[PDB]
């Protein structure tokens, strides 16, 4: 249990089923799998309601589940080596690039007649 303070007003989805990453590498794929649920099923978004873009909405999303899931165990007896990143940062981004899209599509619909 942890004072998540540093997020503050941050929404967190639900769960998911693990993205498949196509990164170019035959063994990073592989690798990635067969690890696959040390990197995390969630991630954790501000509203869509005040933000602008994708690519910096990305950015804060990453540094802010990266930063969660490399200080929740690193305050516990973790470390994360920077291939464990790669990986993690890929896997964070293709989820929290699908929770965006959906949200925004929610809040587009509102745009809509909704």
């Amino acid at each position: 249990g942890s004072v998540v303070g540093g997020l503050g007003g941050y929404m967190l989805g639900s769960a998911m089923s693990r993205p498949m990453i196509h990164f170019g590498n035959d063994w990073e794929d592989r690798y990635y799998r067969e690890n696959m649920y040390r990197y995390p099923n969630q991630v954790y978004y501000r509203p869509v309601d005040q933000y602008s873009n994708q690519n910096n909405f990305v950015h804060d999303c990453v540094n802010i589940t990266i930063k969660q899931h490399t200080v929740t165990t690193t305050t516990k007896g973790e470390n994360f080596t920077e291939t464990d990143v790669k990986m993690m940062e890929r896997v964070v981004e293709q989820m929290c690039v699908t929770q965006y899209q959906k949200e925004s599509q929610a809040y587009y619909d509102g745009r809509r007649s909704s």
